[PDB]
């Protein structure tokens, strides 16, 4: 049934979900861990992300479902196909912003190549799907870097 | 300063925030890949869980940092310390709910354990939190038993 | 034939029934369709509470003393208490049973406050048997 | 002796919530004089909370393998809370419910003890927070009389 062109969008979709599967724990890592003068309003700020990064997982786990594909959902199999790597444990408040824009740089490229190949397998509803969390994140880049200067 | 006793609290709630980790994943399995005539009931149910998984983890964690522990964050630390297995991928939907059943069953005599270490570290707040969790799996124990029967 | 007030409580006897008979089969009711049955009744049950105090509030506002014993409502209501052993398919059943059952009562007691014109009690157990009447429909429809 | 099977106490609450429920209407519905308004509107706030009681005590002896009383039947042979007369004044009705309340919290502090020592816990938590409430509203109804 299903071709290589076709299976490749499944294939990459959980990728990211893998991707948000691993930083909906790293968010919490870091919503539970940091510290410092900017406690409070990092502590908000990842709780704001960790919530963003659950919707994406059911989201992006939903339309592979959609296009005819399983869902990545075990622990073992995030670990396994995400990019991303997990919290050291030692992060301070400055390294956990500046982990999340190394992590969302990461993600945007990733998305770009994606929505690519969605593209080219006539899937625009996958590709439309990947820009909206592309969008989002490389609004969040411009926050959490400026906050770094 | 805290003492040892009241620092092994910290290890079994630990235990529990990888629990929730690995189930709040797990339940997600369930509600993407059931199927069936009760199709819309379980994939509701399922979320209802996971969004209350998402709570465990955050007021256990929470609680750990509260008495001086640092929480478990980290995927590959979930799957170690977590007693809850993952979902196999081919459950049908009988066997999910009867998973569910199994789990929180198993969860109930963990938390009866963890709840009697923090009472003996006088650590009434803990063993609260852990009670209310509790409560909340035996009633659905009883609604997830009467479903299958 | 009776009193305004006496059909009245002999509905207010029927609801108080009910409000535990429907948290009977709210709780004891299993089998796949439990989650959707154990919303069913409880969304009944919140109905029957809202039945019984309008019902007994009417009573009072035409002069009357509504029923307010569990002894008065066993004694006055025609409807069953349930057994303890319906399945689900027979706890669906019985309420359409018990639904037709005051259906026509609702109707005999209309009648009998139009008599009196006592519109005011006709139309609010007109409003009563109006719902029921939905309900019977749906519930039948889901034993089919 | 004493009553130790803790589905049996919880059924004891389950008879003597049910039968508050009809006697809180009673008094909703039947209470006058120049406190009418404020004690109609406090009985609907009593039934309604009984209402919630009459749920989660039932489904809590669900939750440990019992089956709850749920009929008028069973609950007015296991309730120790009497109907209302029909004749109360607005004063007897309220004295009432502080009765009954005052009887209840003792029976819920035995219940409490007996799911305490079954190392039912989750059971026991439920008591305390019924029992916690009517504290107050002891409280506030004994406050009224004065």
């Amino acid at each position: 049934m299903k071709t290589s062109i076709q299976q490749l969008v499944a294939v990459l979709l959980n990728r990211q979900v893998a991707n948000w599967v691993v930083l909906y724990v790293k968010l919490h890592n870091f919503h539970w861990n940091v510290n410092g003068p900017n406690f409070f309003t990092l502590h908000e700020k990842f709780e704001e992300l960790y919530t963003e990064a659950s919707g994406h997982i059911d989201t992006l786990a939903e339309r592979v479902l959609s296009i005819g594909g399983s869902p990545i959902a075990t622990l073992a199999a995030s670990l396994e196909e995400a990019s991303i790597k997990e919290a050291t444990g030692g992060e301070s408040a400055a390294e956990m912003v500046s982990s999340v824009v190394n992590d969302f740089v990461d993600l945007v490229g990733e998305l770009k190549v994606a929505r690519d190949v969605a593209d080219e397998a006539d899937d625009e509803a996958t590709a439309d799907m990947l820009d909206a969390i592309e969008a989002g994140l490389e609004k969040h880049v411009w926050m959490l870097e400026a906050f770094l200067e």
